[PDB]
């Protein structure tokens, strides 16, 4: 068995302290071990992001515009969580694909079947006005050309919507498929527990202060680094059994999930953080029908 | 006579401490009082900007890419000034129009007759590599639609060229011709002595640290402010005779020119700042054939 003792898990990209030469043979390995693992991945990341905004007092009264939301099964859980906590939020879920029927019939959630273009963003901005917007993007076209186009759209989302915070899908193009250097918004590179086994995807979390928008250039050298740090995380770290983690499941992803869940607010008062987390996890797994 | 005593002149937009309702009748007033006033305007601004970079030690060894450079008569003066100071610089002047023949025959200056598009910027970037680039832009198409397009090109100039510093033409669209909010790079809004009488144009000066690029949103409310602050500067300030300014000419623009010129480096040693400035001004006016 692959045992180790860890203090904390890598929460952000920059914390990764090692790297590995990417082995293309990893692409043939089992990408997922849990049913609905993709909804779990998104649920934890967005719960983490949104709880932060609550902590900063910028969630209540906001309209969450989620682009690339369908099917969105896990979004029903997020909505119920903040709804039950007393936070007042409107959700606007936009995707060309259809949403899970569990999202219908809620006055606080608007479902839209539209593929967003810069022009449509303008109309929704004019229509949301004057509400504060929180953007969450998970749009999907992939080639490096598809990616750049997605990233280019995400940047236009921020410029037109002008949100107070944003969570953006972020996976750097692979060095061997480089096309050109580009810019992404500045934010924390949140790592994702339960991401596919060898995924190099993370989420870019940003909070917009002032009227400024800071970007950051991404080059091929950055692409090489992303590939090597993520490959090391996936191949090595995520395959560790954190034995000094007394918890029903000690696998790295549960250890990592624990640190995100410990930041979540609950109505119920618990005697320990461990009890709150077990509760949140049981709750999340039951909702998603994960054994 | 319109007399006043001033400590310093307004060097940057933010320093303007008052505003006036724009009077459209000002558009019919004499825009210029000196011959070649436009070359003088550009010369002082770019001398100011470039001397700053020298002060920060980022000029020597750079390639100055000037887009929208023609005719560029005043650029010959700039080139001679730094050339004679020992600073090593390559100049690349690009415009679809032809340059002043005085710019020919200098091994350190390349003249290009091309209307730049994003694609061309890419080729010149690949070709300048690996030199450090200093961008100066004075491109001209104007409607608010022409402006936005110009500004959009200037931002692509910075993203592709990735310069260490930049000077950009900046005039906010008028509030009554607003089209949409947009972003410009963050920089100092340098005011321009000898700008046309009622011009709302300034230059955006930026130095790029790290791999970050910070932008700033410009709205119609900003457009109203720009109009009112600039109108106050033009109608009131620029029409003042600074009597506590002992100098051959006491008009505001000369008082303002004095503060830019006092920052310029010379080979010759002077007993007073006043002597250096008079020298630089005499020199500049003689070069431009201004009486
Ligand atoms: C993690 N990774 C994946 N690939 C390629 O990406 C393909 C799809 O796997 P994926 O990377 O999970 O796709 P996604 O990012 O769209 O979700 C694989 O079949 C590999 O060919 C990769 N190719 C390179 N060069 N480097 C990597 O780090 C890498
Ligand atoms: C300074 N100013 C100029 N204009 C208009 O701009 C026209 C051209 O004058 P300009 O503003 O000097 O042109 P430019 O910025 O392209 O160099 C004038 O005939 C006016 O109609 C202006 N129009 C408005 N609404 N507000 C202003 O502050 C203003
Ligand atoms: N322009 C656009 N507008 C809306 N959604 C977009 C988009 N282009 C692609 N997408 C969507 O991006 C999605 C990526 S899959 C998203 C999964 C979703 N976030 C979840 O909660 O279940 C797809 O449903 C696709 O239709
Ligand atoms: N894409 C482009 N590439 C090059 N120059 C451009 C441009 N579009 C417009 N311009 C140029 O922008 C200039 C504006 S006038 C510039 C005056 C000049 N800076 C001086 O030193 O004399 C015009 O000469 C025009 O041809």
């Amino acid at each position: 068995m692959d045992v180790v003792s860890l203090d904390k898990p890598f929460m952000y990209f920059e914390e990764i302290d090692n790297e590995l030469d990417y082995e293309p043979e990893s692409a043939n390995e089992v990408a997922k071990k849990l049913p609905y693992q993709g909804q779990l991945k998104l649920l934890l990341g967005e719960l983490f992001f949104l709880s932060k905004l609550q902590r900063h007092g910028i969630l209540d009264g906001a309209t969450v515009v989620y682009i690339g939301s369908a099917p969105g099964t896990h979004i029903r859980y997020l909505r119920d969580h903040f709804y039950n906590l007393g936070v007042i939020i409107k959700w606007m879920l936009i995707d060309g694909r259809h949403h899970d029927p569990i999202l219908n019939g809620l006055r606080d959630v608007t479902l839209v079947t539209r593929f967003v273009d810069e022009e449509y963003l303008r109309s929704i901005k004019k229509q949301l006005h004057p509400s504060k917007i929180i953007l969450i993007s998970d749009v999907r076209s992939p080639s490096t050309a598809d990616l750049l186009s997605n990233y280019a759209l995400q940047n236009v989302m921020i410029s037109i919507l002008n949100p107070v915070a944003s969570s953006l899908k972020w996976r750097c193009p692979f060095p061997d498929q480089w096309i050109k250097d580009f810019y992404i918004p500045h934010g924390n590179k949140m790592l994702q527990p339960f991401a596919p086994s060898y995924s190099a995807e993370m989420r870019l979390l940003s909070i917009y202060t002032g009227e400024n928008m800071r970007l950051t250039r991404v080059t091929k050298s950055d692409a090489v680094n992303y590939e090597k740090k993520m490959y090391y995380l996936n191949k090595i770290v995520r395959n560790k059994v954190v034995v000094n983690f007394d918890y029903p499941n000690q696998e790295y992803d549960y250890f990592h999930m624990y640190f995100m869940l410990r930041t979540v607010y609950c109505n119920k008062t618990f005697p320990t953080t461990k009890a709150k987390v077990l509760f949140l996890q049981q709750s999340i797994f039951r909702f998603l029908n994960i054994p």
